[PDB]
């Protein structure tokens, strides 16, 4: 089937035909000696009639009630060459560089605060076409992170989208080192950001700031009318850092991982079976923020085989079908969030349609064809689900849709994207590891079936350490150098490893029994019941609790009683199903109707639950839960 659709689509299709990665182009950019804006230069040159990125189409609406004037997205997409895309890059770069008073050189670090978008790759790349280090900030962290960020940092430049205004103009104002404030994704048309920009542009002139506040289109306006930029080439024996990705983990303090030249290159053509892809058509929705390698991967990766690159509308997920559904995107990776979104749909639809006339023989099969051809788009090649597990029976749902396999790629900020991809260890980029033993969490290469125990790894990806935290970065690589992933995992045989659960994640219960508790969220989310799930245990009590977002389904006509009892049902058959333990299964929960998400702290930008977050919105209560049941 599989081989049918693409022959079909390689004979039809003239979108994906005209976006056929060039084995020249390909060649050049894998070059021994090449640096990371050389291979940007390279691809922006051989791919310059071709379209590089895309975002919604909109119009300006306005309410002549209110006569306010909104920014409204429409059903499709408009398009930049990569000879268009450069041309905006080299105006940036020209702007900055041959600045009459204050120009940025290479070594100079630029914040910038958003999303992932067509400005937010202009200034990306314009940092790379000056050798200036990105430091893209998670919009997700509060705002004394971000102060905290930028104090350690000191930048010169920091960019915002309007969103962010508010928090960009805060870390200003608390007398951080950016002489100027970029607005980007501005439409000064919308009253709610051109209002945003003069409360900023307002705010800081009234604080006395010398911030100069402009727009991205500004910027380019300068740039235009000067000498072309210099582009950064670092000496051969050289490998300056080009890019900070900050990361949190067990302290919820953010780290900034160093990733040097190199290490930014590998972004654009890795040297992993899946970071290599080279012959891929890539016509790609970007949906993960830039501040996420995950994000960047996503973006560079595309650019580097002359594919098209689709910004998500919406940083939220709000939008996501919907631009899925427009782009008909060639290749799709997932997160677990996505995929329980596509299980909800799926539910929905399924248990709408089931009417008594159905057949129940086929409907399965005609409401996953649906998901597959209407929300997914119906042209994806190849499909890859990481950052957070994903259970067997999820798994085992998508690949159904999918009607194609689900490839499981593990990796970190720290070790890099290509570390195992469906369980097997990726040569390149890794170079060796070893499982050491976790006694104080019962795991043992003596184990079970598996030898079980922490990863520790060595491969080429592998960050120096933290951007000025010494001792932390001590404290992440062992006496040999093996960098510690902090994963526990079971191998099977050499270089087949299964991720088990973060050891942060492991819990010890009062009767002595291990539980690992996002490995269980993930289990759980099978349920048809369940929206989102967090699930919280206690080392002084011998079961474990959950805060449950239902569906809305769910909550139809149901008290809380007959809710929580129908919940209890749903759970029972999924555990079952999964061969869990008792031990392993929430007794009593918390109904939550206010969904997870970014803005009130609970999901990160890659919408994975913020653990410390929840356990602090809902730990209190939760531990009332223990007690009234007790008494
Ligand atoms: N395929 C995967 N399965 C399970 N957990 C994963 C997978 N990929 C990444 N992770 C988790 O995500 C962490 C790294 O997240 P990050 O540095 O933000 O990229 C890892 O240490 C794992 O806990």
């Amino acid at each position: 089937r599989l081989q049918r659709r693409i022959a079909q689509l390689f004979a039809e299709d003239e979108q994906v035909k005209a976006a056929r990665p060039l084995e020249a182009v390909s060649a050049a950019v894998s070059a021994p000696g090449m640096r990371l804006a050389q291979i940007a230069a390279t691809v922006m040159a051989g791919y310059a009639d071709r379209p590089a990125a895309g975002q919604r189409a909109f119009e300006l609406n306005t309410d002549d009630a209110t006569g306010r004037t909104s920014l409204r997205l429409l059903p499709r997409f408009e398009t930049i060459t990569y000879r268009e895309l450069w041309q905006r890059v080299g105006e940036v770069a020209a702007a900055w560089h041959h600045d009459p008073e204050n120009p940025l050189r290479a070594g100079d670090f630029v914040a910038l605060l958003g999303f992932t978008s067509i400005d937010y790759a202009t200034l990306d790349l314009a940092d790379i076409h000056l050798g200036a280090v990105t430091v893209p900030l998670q919009a997700s962290a509060a705002v004394s992170q971000l102060i905290a960020i930028l104090t350690e940092t000191s930048p010169r430049l920091l960019a915002s989208t309007p969103e962010h205004l508010d928090a960009a103009v805060e870390c200003l104002l608390a007398g951080t080192t950016p002489e100027r404030l970029v607005v980007f994704d501005y439409h000064p048309e919308d009253d709610d950001q051109r209002a945003a920009f003069e409360s900023a542009r307002r705010r800081l002139a009234d604080a006395g700031s010398l911030v100069i506040v402009e727009t991205l289109d500004a910027v380019r306006a300068r740039g235009r009318d000067l000498p072309a930029a210099p582009l950064f080439v670092p000496d051969t024996d050289d490998d300056p850092l080009a890019l900070l990705i900050y990361t949190s983990g067990s302290t919820g303090t953010p780290k900034g991982a160093m990733y040097t030249n190199r290490l930014a290159a590998t972004m654009w053509q890795g040297n992993s079976m899946l970071q290599g892809n080279s012959q891929r058509v890539g016509i790609n929705l970007n949906y993960m923020p830039m501040s996420h390698i995950a994000g960047r991967i996503s973006l560079f990766g595309v650019l580097a085989r002359g594919g098209t690159a689709y910004f998500a509308a919406k940083s939220d997920m709000s939008t996501l079908f919907e631009d899925i559904g427009l782009v008909r995107p060639t290749e799709i990776f997932f997160v677990p969030r996505v995929c329980d979104m596509v299980f909800q749909r799926y539910q929905s639809e399924l248990d709408r349609r089931s009417v008594a006339g159905a057949d129940l023989d086929t409907l399965d099969r005609e409401v996953k064809a649906d998901l597959r051809q209407n929300y997914l788009g119906g042209r994806f090649l190849v499909a890859v689900v990481g950052s957070a597990p994903l259970a067997a029976e999820m798994k085992t749902f998508m690949e159904s849709v999918l009607d194609l396999p689900l490839h499981d790629g593990y990796g970190s900020t720290e070790a890099g994207a290509s570390v195992l991809l469906d369980n097997q260890i990726q040569r390149p980029p890794v170079l060796d590891y070893k499982l050491v033993d976790v006694p104080e969490l019962g795991y043992f290469r003596t184990d079970r079936p598996h030898p079980r125990g922490e990863l520790l790894l060595k491969a080429e990806t592998t960050i120096p350490g933290y951007y000025k935290r010494p001792e932390v970065t001590a404290e992440i690589f062992d006496e040999d150098g093996f960098y510690k992933t902090g994963d526990i995992v079971a191998e099977l045989e050499h270089d087949r490893l299964v991720y088990v659960d973060r050891r942060n994640n492991v819990l010890k219960l009062s009767q002595g029994e291990f539980v690992t508790v996002a490995h269980l969220e993930a289990v759980f989310a099978s349920s048809p019941l369940i929206r989102q799930i967090f699930i919280y245990g206690s080392s002084e009590r011998s079961y474990l609790l959950a805060v449950i977002v239902p569906t809305d389904d769910a909550l139809r006509g149901r008290d809380t009683a007959t809710l929580k009892s129908a919940l209890a049902e749903s759970i029972q058959r999924i555990a079952k199903d999964a061969n869990l333990q008792p031990y392993e299964i929430p007794r009593d929960f918390l109904i939550e109707t206010e969904p997870f998400t970014i803005a009130n702290g609970l999901l990160s930008g890659i919408a994975k639950l913020l653990r410390p977050n929840l356990k602090e919105r809902y730990g209190a209560q939760l531990e009332q839960m223990y007690t009234d049941l007790a008494t």
